[PDB]
């Protein structure tokens, strides 16, 4: 499978930054998990993580700061709670989990600024 996102984003004066991940081949029937990670000029480290699937489509409800809704083909992703030191790469990472074969992918990731 194929992960893009857009490569930049600005995030709002209320630290709210919100983007698409999208992902194929891709079928209405998938179940996938999805991580978001930040990289800064370091390793890659774990922001928020969920599974959707055809019914269960609104995510991320255990972080108060991710939030995300899965449409098709990709999840529209909204990171809240930015602050400029928060500046940095945001990568998506996508699991295949049902149907078998299990399949990984990662995005190129989209850079977010945040100016205080
Ligand atoms: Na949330």
């Amino acid at each position: 499978i194929q992960v893009t996102q857009p490569s930049v984003v600005l995030a709002s004066s209320h630290g709210v930054a919100s983007f698409p991940c999208e992902y194929s081949p891709s079928h209405n029937t998938d179940e996938v998990r999805v991580t978001v990670l930040r990289q800064t000029n370091d390793q890659m480290t774990e922001v928020c993580a969920t599974t959707f699937t055809e019914k269960n489509t609104v995510g991320f409800l255990d972080y108060p700061f991710c939030s995300g809704t899965f449409n098709e083909s990709r999840v529209n992703l909204t990171i809240q709670g930015l602050r400029a030191v928060d500046t940095g790469l945001y990568l998506c990472k996508v699991e295949l989990m049902y149907p078998p074969p299990y399949f990984v992918g990662m995005g190129n990731g989209t850079q977010i600024y945040v100016i205080d």
